[PDB]
């Protein structure tokens, strides 16, 4: 999974 997952999603603030 849930939060490897995650950090990704809030990743796309690059983008």
């Amino acid at each position: 999974s849930l939060l490897v997952p995650s950090i990704i999603f809030i990743l796309a603030y690059s983008l």
